[PDB]
């Protein structure tokens, strides 16, 4: 019935989006998507600490997806059958049936073709949701990721004028909830089900033990921190499933900020930290302008510098003493100071 | 000295909304609303937890009261005789006298007789404040609810079209503290007076035992989902007087949404998820397009599946498989998979 | 090289701020600005208890620096040597080098000079961040501010019509974590070295133990309510370094209000609540109708009364009773109700 070119897409691993176009005079398309659930245990933080996570394709967060508005969506989800769990998929992109959820619940050894029309544009979630209390519970054990609907004509500024970025990068914030002995060290666990009732506990209380980016405390600073170069303009595309953020990039702004994440509604300009709603997804357009390390957090401070929630860039370049200068270097207080 | 039309409102019990009309070419009136405090035990849970609620009306939330800028609203406030405690109340609404807190404390068997006039409009809080930490302990422990303030043309989107809304409900959120024994069971008490000490024990650690709409966990789901029809906008109004929310509709969009809650201000379109700051009320519109069971939730999914916090729309319609559909369900990975 | 003139500027305590010009029809100067640590102890709330604090000038918040667009701010950082600690300057204001951070840390006995342009408008926060899990631990020992960057003609309200405040004040909002005994007596150090694993354990759960302006409960209320009068239009930049606020002016609104800050974006109107992310600067203008008491709240309530986040205003003129009006004083209820 739907008579319309398909065109498969392969995913690639966060913080990195498969490739696309910005513009694009193409009509509209079925983009096919495959989704592999993968339960597995997992190294959080830089301790060693791991626990029993619950992924599409074998990341936190999922992959990004991208597509164009009025392109239709035909996703394949796999629940291989080494997984204990069932599990769907709910898209905040998407009209009808609880996002997709009502119609995607799959047992091990079972998969499952939805398909959704783009109609409305932005970054939004996906997510599972197998019902009840396994929403919460797949969601913060990683079961979550985005889809980006771009206009056809690309990204605008709200007043007539183009905007393009040179790159674009997905940074999926995830809160944990991991179970402490007596002592306060953290449990290990066999399984997801064996976790489950002491992790419950915890989520109770809402407070994380861990909020990380890209599935691990560290996992974008050191050799793994964001590459880019003065000049360039890069999209950081932010998710938070279940708990709100404050995302602010150390050194530098938001030159145009989409808050809630949906581009028929004009962007903030020049913000020093945005929020991501609990639930959604987030976009922030900047231009490098000055060399060096990028702390990219979420301004909470304790959360960024004590439970995980810290990248970095690494922008190339020339430094630009006209924006910021060491007047002077660091010396002794004169004597004769008052 | 004020001589214009009176005109009494009979108020309804949320989520419901008291009949008024949208748009108007009535000129300004005295609207005259009731309220009357009703301190009571309320069940909070579906394990019958209960509380020593404090209510205008009987109801969490109090009843949605509507008017016209331009309007003033003359209300009796009311405290029986068979109530414990002083009461007042401050609208967020109002201009002057910590919004009629200052003009309205009455202790029980008193009424008062407060009028303000509508001069701003858009969605507001209206809670109990009667000084120090009575304000946030009354207003925990029920004491909120909203008014609206329409524009005399009805709603508009930002851009010269005017909205209409075939349905309004009000969802009224609160975070809810009851005090636990050392083993965890929930404790209950004889009155407010004697809740107090160790209710805001637990209030100081910020952590609801509670998130829920309308007073109880599941109060709109089951035979009290919210009914819609395909085709008919709903604006659904949501209050927190205490506490942030981010709702979302599973399934659906907020079309236009007034997240700061106020008419003057274009509203933003095509959210998946939306903030509400506590302290606040906010609107959003949406036409269904699809029939089904939606869940309307704050998406801290655990609030939402976990403490309480979840609703149900019931919509009647002809399901739209151009939007969504399922291509194949769920059936076995094939043996040739890779 | 940089050939411009130079001005120093003398700052000021918290909640007033430097004398400053709105519109200008100056050039851009260099503004200079001096800032010296003080680690000392402080009280923090109406029982008297203290806490190891660390300042910019010896206030919480920092003074409020204030600068036009196309300026140049060149800071000089003064670190005393009877502090213990190094520290260090970032701008959220500022472009590069960790806003500053990377090119200011100062050992006690050493001073630095750095100059920043100022080219993005708005209310931005400042703060100090030595690196890692110190940078949250020196922001919520209180070394956090903020600065203004007005575009050359002042404020306007996005749609081509100036706006101009008779009065500014400036609200620094701080979460604090006090440690406790065993008994919930809050412990006391000799010095912030000492405090500081007993605080890190704090700061980790989330959750402060006092939420105040100004640095202390009820550092705003009794003899240091902020005065006003009526017709006068009041500037009120509040700012939060880590942790999101919600502000209220109780029996007030905002009239134009730049919840995220940023003077390139039009202001909303006629707010009820509003919203500080954590790590940023808002601010909200409001024209006094009324005289009398007004409280200015964070909405959550619990934090407002039971925590600290309370200030007066005081404003001075004449009652409006078309605004409000007691209708009728408390009186018993009457016999012949139903
Ligand atoms: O012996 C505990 C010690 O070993 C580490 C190794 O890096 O991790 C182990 O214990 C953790 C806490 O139970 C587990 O999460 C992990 O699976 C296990 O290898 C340290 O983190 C831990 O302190
Ligand atoms: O708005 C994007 C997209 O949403 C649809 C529904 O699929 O329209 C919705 O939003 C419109 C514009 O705000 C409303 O007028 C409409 O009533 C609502 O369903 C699409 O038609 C539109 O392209
Ligand atoms: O956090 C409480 C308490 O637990 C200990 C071990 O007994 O450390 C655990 O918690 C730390 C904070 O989350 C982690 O850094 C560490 O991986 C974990 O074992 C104590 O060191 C701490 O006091
Ligand atoms: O790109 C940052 C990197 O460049 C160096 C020189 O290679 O210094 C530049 O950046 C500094 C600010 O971070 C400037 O103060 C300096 O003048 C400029 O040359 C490195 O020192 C720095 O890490
Ligand atoms: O015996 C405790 C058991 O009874 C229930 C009945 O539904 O509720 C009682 O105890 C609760 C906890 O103290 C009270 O809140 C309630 O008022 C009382 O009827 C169960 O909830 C409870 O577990
Ligand atoms: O704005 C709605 C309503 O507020 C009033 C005061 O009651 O005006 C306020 O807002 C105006 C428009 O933003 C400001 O110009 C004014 O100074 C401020 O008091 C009403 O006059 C107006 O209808
Ligand atoms: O939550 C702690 C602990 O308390 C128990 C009873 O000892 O359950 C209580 O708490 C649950 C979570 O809020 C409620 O579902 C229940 O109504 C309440 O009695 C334990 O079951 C739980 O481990
Ligand atoms: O309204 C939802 C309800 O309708 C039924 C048929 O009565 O199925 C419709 O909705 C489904 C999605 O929720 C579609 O997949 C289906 O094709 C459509 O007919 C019920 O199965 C469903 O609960
Ligand atoms: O004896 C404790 C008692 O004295 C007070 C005096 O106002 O403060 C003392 O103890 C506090 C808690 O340790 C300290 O923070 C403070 O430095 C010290 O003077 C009371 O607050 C306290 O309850
Ligand atoms: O926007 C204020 C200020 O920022 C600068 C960079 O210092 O420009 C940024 O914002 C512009 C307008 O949004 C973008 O076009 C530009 O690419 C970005 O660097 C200044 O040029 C401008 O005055
Ligand atoms: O808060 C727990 C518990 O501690 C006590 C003293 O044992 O009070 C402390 O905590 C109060 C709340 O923060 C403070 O008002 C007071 O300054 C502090 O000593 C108990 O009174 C309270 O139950
Ligand atoms: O400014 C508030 C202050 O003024 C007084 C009279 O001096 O009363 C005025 O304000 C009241 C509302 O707060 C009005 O009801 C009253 O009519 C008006 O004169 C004081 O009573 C009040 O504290
Ligand atoms: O599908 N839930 O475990
Ligand atoms: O300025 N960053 O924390
Ligand atoms: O009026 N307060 O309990
Ligand atoms: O998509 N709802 O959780
Ligand atoms: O400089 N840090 O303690
Ligand atoms: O209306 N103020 O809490
Ligand atoms: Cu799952
Ligand atoms: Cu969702
Ligand atoms: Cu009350
Ligand atoms: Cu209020
Ligand atoms: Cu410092
Ligand atoms: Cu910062």
């Amino acid at each position: 019935d739907l008579k319309l070119p398909r065109q498969r897409v392969d995913l690639v691993a966060p913080p990195f989006v498969h490739v696309h176009e910005q513009a694009t005079k193409q009509g509209p398309k079925i983009m096919e998507f495959k989704l592999v659930v993968q339960e597995k245990k997992m190294v959080i933080d830089e301790k060693g600490t791991t626990f029993q996570a619950m992924t599409f394709n074998g990341s936190m967060p999922g992959p990004l997806m991208v597509v164009h508005e009025g392109d239709y969506v035909e996703v394949t989800l796999v629940n291989p059958a080494t997984n204990t769990m069932p599990h769907n998929i709910d898209f905040h992109s998407a009209t009808g049936a609880l996002g997709g959820g009502a119609l995607t619940l799959i047992n091990p050894g079972e998969q499952v073709v939805l398909r959704w029309k783009a109609t409305r544009t932005g970054v939004f979630v996906y997510h599972c949701a197998p019902g009840g209390p396994m929403i919460p519970w797949h969601v913060v054990s990683g079961m979550n990721g985005a889809v980006m609907v771009l206009p056809r004509d690309g990204l605008n500024d709200g007043h007539g004028h183009s905007l393009r970025y040179d790159r674009i990068y997905y940074i999926g914030e995830q809160d944990l909830y991991v179970p402490r002995d007596e002592k306060g060290n953290f449990k290990s666990y066999d399984s997801p089900g064996e976790a489950y009732s002491d992790t419950e506990e915890v989520m109770r209380k809402l407070t994380p033990t861990h909020v990380v980016f890209n599935g691990k405390a560290g996992a974008l600073t050191g050799k793994n921190a964001l590459n880019a170069n003065v000049g360039e303009n890069v999209l950081i595309v932010h998710s938070q499933a279940n708990r709100d953020s404050r995302p602010h990039l150390i050194g530098g702004h938001g030159d145009y900020v989409w808050e809630t994440g949906k581009f028929s509604n004009a962007p903030e300009t020049g913000l020093e930290t945005w929020f991501i709603r609990g639930g959604s997804a987030g976009a922030a357009l900047y231009k490098f302008l000055q060399p060096g390390i990028y702390a990219y957090v979420t301004h909470n401070l304790i959360e960024a510098a004590n439970l995980g929630a810290t990248a970095h860039f690494k922008v190339e370049g020339k430094w630009n003493d006209d924006l910021m200068t060491q007047v002077k270097a660091p010396a002794d207080i004169p004597t004769g100071s008052t």
